[PDB]
């Protein structure tokens, strides 16, 4: 197995996948590395099987399909997932934990979001549609968009994003497009 961390780079106290070479912090993986389970699968090889499972799955999908659906063990665990590799990011350090605004001529946003928020919600099985998780996931970068105005550090939730962007494109299996 790796001697680093699958999520961020760095070695610990880790615990290694039986089914592929990836390693994890406890905390790192989500959901937190289960307490027993030998053998353990991590949730790259638990998503790998549901693929596996069912070859269509992977056909082109709407967005505002996958949206609307319920979040059953499967998408829960593929929303899980999304934000796994949101954090497997550096620049996820930026969203992560609660922020606060005081910058003059800004105004902080309405609704505050940050990582380690969504993660909690997921946790707590707070979500009830796939949608609810991919708005607040989304709000995180809009209102550090609308925040940092023309500061170049705007980018960063543009970066973001993106990275957000692709993996939910991939993991939910979006229609390809132009
Ligand atoms: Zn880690
Ligand atoms: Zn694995
Ligand atoms: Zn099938």
């Amino acid at each position: 197995n790796s001697n680093i961390c699958e999520v961020c780079n760095k070695w610990g106290r880790l615990f290694c996948c039986d089914t592929c070479p990836r390693s994890f912090h406890e905390h790192c993986h989500i959901p937190s590395v289960e307490a027993n389970k030998n053998p353990w699968s991590c949730i790259f090889c638990r998503i790998k099987t549901i693929q596996e499972r069912c070859p269509e799955s992977q056909s082109g999908h709407q967005e505002s399909e996958v949206l609307m659906r319920q979040m059953l063990p499967e998408e829960q665990l593929k929303c899980e997932f999304l934000l796994l590799k949101v954090y497997c990011d550096s620049k996820s350090c930026f969203f992560a934990s609660e922020p606060y605004y005081n910058r003059e001529g800004s105004q902080g946003p309405q609704k505050p979001m940050w990582l380690n928020k969504v993660k909690t919600s997921l946790n707590e099985q707070m979500y009830t549609r796939v949608e609810g998780f991919v708005q607040d996931m989304r709000l995180i970068f809009h209102n550090h968009k609308e925040f940092y105005r023309e500061d170049k550090f705007t980018r960063l939730g543009i970066q973001v994003q993106d990275i957000f962007e692709k993996n939910f494109r991939n993991i939910f299996a979006i229609q390809e497009t132009s």
